């Protein structure tokens, strides 16, 4: 039997030439060498491109193998139209042979990897967009869902549109520190809903760009040293270390007193603003003080610039 009022036959994508599409002749009630005796043929040449009939079996078969997509492409129902021709008298049949789709098609990106840069000030619950792959299958033979790589920081969240299209993009949950790693790299993967499943990949390399985060801070939080009474100016008393772990000019530092740091210090000791080199500038005495505090601190080169804190505690000797 045949579709109301149509002839309608189904052949399966990437088939060998001369698979059997059907039966005309039997289906159109005919027998013997009526088949030939009418000219029993395809309408033109443009239906004897992808199917043959013979005038001895009677049958419609692929001449060519069919690519479905080369064909009818996004179409969710591609049906061929071939008209068969029968004279004596003449009579026109149109036939509607479906295409069926098969999963021969593998889901693609249009670039393998993909390059995202990320501020480490990325709030929580920020959605960064993905590329969407493309499966040339129709039905549930294309693009079916997305995976991501199992990571700290990101997870998936994909839109489904009311047609069926999914749109992949990353969401942050856990806050970024380039401090601890710079580059996160994740695979976004396609999978279409086909026995098997076939996939496609892409390779997002999160790139976190550097904020100013972080004060410098020094190897110890209180110092406390000796220096003897009337000692020579000139004299190196130490050198300071902090260190700044962001990048760039958000590492680099400067040294200097506290702002409340005491004229009379300043005049004894002077400080290296580079180097972070304390040295000793006017001569101290035991029967003037005895003992001097050095507030130290350390400032960024970013923006806001960020300090820390050492104290220096000297402690000056007895002589006479
Ligand atoms: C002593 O200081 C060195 C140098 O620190 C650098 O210079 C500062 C002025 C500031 O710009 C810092 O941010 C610099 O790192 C420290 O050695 C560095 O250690 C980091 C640690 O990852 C390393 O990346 C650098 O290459 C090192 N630089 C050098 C020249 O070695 C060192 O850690 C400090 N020591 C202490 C005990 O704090
Ligand atoms: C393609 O291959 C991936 C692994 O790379 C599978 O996870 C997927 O189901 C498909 O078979
Ligand atoms: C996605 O990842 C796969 C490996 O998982 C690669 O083969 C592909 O080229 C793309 O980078
Ligand atoms: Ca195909
Ligand atoms: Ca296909
Ligand atoms: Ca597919
Ligand atoms: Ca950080
Ligand atoms: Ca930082
Ligand atoms: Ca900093
Ligand atoms: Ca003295």
């Amino acid at each position: 039997g045949w579709v109301s009022g149509q002839l309608r036959y189904s052949v399966v994508e990437e088939s060998e030439p001369g698979t059997l599409v059907g039966n005309v002749a039997q289906d159109l009630g005919l027998k013997g060498t009526d088949l030939l005796s009418r000219r029993l043929r395809l309408g033109s040449e443009e239906n004897g491109r992808y199917f043959s009939l013979s005038l001895v079996s009677g049958a419609l078969a692929v001449s060519q193998k069919i690519d479905r997509e080369s064909l009818c492409g996004a179409s969710t129902s591609c049906l061929l139209p071939v008209q068969v021709v029968t004279e004596h008298p003449l009579e026109l049949t149109r036939v509607e042979v479906e295409i069926l789709d098969l999963n021969d098609n593998s889901p693609s990106f249009a670039t393998p990897d993909r390059e995202m840069r990320i501020s480490e000030s990325a709030a929580p619950g920020a959605r960064f967009p993905l590329d969407s792959a493309q499966d040339p299958d129709v039905g549930t033979n294309t693009v079916s869902f997305y995976t991501l790589s199992p990571n700290s920081h990101f997870s998936l969240h994909v839109k489904t549109l009311k047609d069926g299209k999914l749109f992949p993009e990353l969401v942050l949950e856990q806050q970024l520190d380039r401090e601890t790693q710079a580059r996160h790299q994740l695979v976004l993967t396609a999978v279409d809903g086909g026995t098997p499943a076939r996939s496609g990949t892409s390779l997002i390399s999160v790139i976190v760009l550097d904020v100013n985060d972080n004060a410098p801070t020094f190897q110890s939080s209180v110092l406390r040293v000796g220096l003897p009474e009337n000692t020579p100016p000139g004299t190196l008393l130490l050198r300071l270390n902090a260190t700044d772990p962001d990048e760039g000019t958000n590492g680099q530092l400067d040294y200097s007193f506290g702002d409340h740091t005491s004229e009379t210090v300043k005049n004894l000791f002077g400080l290296d603003p580079s180097s972070g080199a304390i040295h000793v500038l006017g001569p101290v005495d035991f029967e003037e003080s005895n003992f001097y505090e050095i507030h130290a601190r350390a400032r960024d080169q970013g923006q806001p610039a960020m300090e820390g804190h050492c104290v220096i505690q000297v402690d000056v000797g007895d002589a006479n």
